[PDB]
């Protein structure tokens, strides 16, 4: 399998662009940036609101947990390559503690509201707006040869006052090369595409569009997370119970993949559940025919069948957002 768009990006570009292991980091001054308060954390980092003591402007200090050289260089290289692209978080500096060599990444500050409290307040129009802004970031990173591989609401910072969105945490992101087999242990469980769950390793940018579809379904149906599996096997079961197993079998046959007998037994056989079955009184004002058409075009087993980010942005679902911008 191969990406249907942007497959040649890293091929045309000089090796320096994608050869992240050859990067040599130029370290800033640790002292320039002071921690004000903790804002977040995950398996690989802790995140603090900070102050640049020179200009007294706010920043984000991302303190990395013990990480291998290769992986830190990958995140840094991707951030540098993408710096300045639409709605991509801006990496401003890279610093380290002299004693322990603990690295911190320094970013622009976004006055975020956590999705668990933000998303339930969003109007129909705001959902269309913010999904469009997120699509700008994804089309940009894909156009630059990069898959994010961890799209989820936790990685989308929104200053709802300034209507500003940034796609953050490029720590799982990778360069796309035609024919390459990737680790499937990427993306957060609830946002893992079928490709990850059935061990299809030669995946591409389309993985992010599945994750976006999950995020989107969660928003319009007010069911967060939308596919709620307890482990990676259960995650495929949850998907199969929505999309149906008939669709799953054609997919598996196309890419000549056989499931583990344990997984096959858990998946069983399931009818397709139409999208309107998720509609209720609470989500009613969000679940229009255009929303459904758009969602249906993202949540496809076959990664080659999903809308590209560029296509998604042209969907009639976003026509009002485009018109406002034009
Ligand atoms: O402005 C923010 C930026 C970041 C951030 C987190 C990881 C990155 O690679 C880059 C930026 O995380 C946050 C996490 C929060 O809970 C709140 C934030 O405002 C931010």
């Amino acid at each position: 399998s191969k990406a249907r768009v942007y497959a040649d990006v890293n091929v045309l570009r000089p090796k320096e662009y994608w050869d992240y292991e050859a990067l040599t980091v130029q370290w800033g001054e640790q002292d320039d940036y002071e921690v004000v308060r903790k804002v977040g954390r995950g398996k690989y980092s802790e995140v603090f609101e900070g102050i640049n003591v020179n200009n007294n402007e706010k920043c984000i200090i991302k303190i990395l947990k013990p990480v291998k050289k290769k992986k830190i260089k990958r995140e840094i290289k991707i951030l540098q390559n993408l710096m300045g692209g639409p709605n991509i978080v801006k990496l401003l500096d890279i610093v380290r503690d002299q004693h322990s060599k603990t690295p911190s990444l320094i970013f622009e500050y976004v006055n975020n509201t956590d999705f668990k409290v933000l998303y339930p307040t969003l109007t129909d129009y705001d959902i269309r707006y913010y999904i469009y802004e997120l699509l700008k970031a994804l089309d940009y990173c894909h156009s630059q040869g990069i898959m994010h591989r961890d799209v989820k609401p936790h990685n989308v910072m929104i200053d709802h006052e300034l209507r500003k969105l940034r796609l953050i945490d490029w720590g799982l992101a990778e360069f796309y090369h035609p024919g390459k087999e990737y680790n499937v242990r990427v993306a957060s469980r609830y946002f893992k595409g079928p490709e990850l769950l059935v061990d299809l390793q030669d995946y591409d940018y389309s993985l992010d569009m599945w994750s976006l579809g999950c995020m989107f379904a969660g928003m319009i149906f007010r069911k967060e997370p939308f596919f709620y599996g307890h482990d990676n096997h259960d995650q495929l079961v949850k998907i199969a119970k929505v999309l149906g197993t008939d669709g799953l079998n054609v997919y598996l046959n196309k890419y000549r993949i056989e499931l583990d007998p344990q997984l096959e037994a858990l998946v069983g056989r399931h009818s397709r559940k139409p999208w309107l079955k998720f509609m209720n009184a609470d989500n009613q004002h969000l679940v229009s025919p255009e929303a459904i058409d758009f969602l249906d075009k993202l949540l496809r087993y076959d990664h080659q069948e999903r809308l590209t980010a560029l296509e998604a942005m042209t969907h009639p679902y976003f026509q009002q957002v485009r018109a406002a911008e034009n």
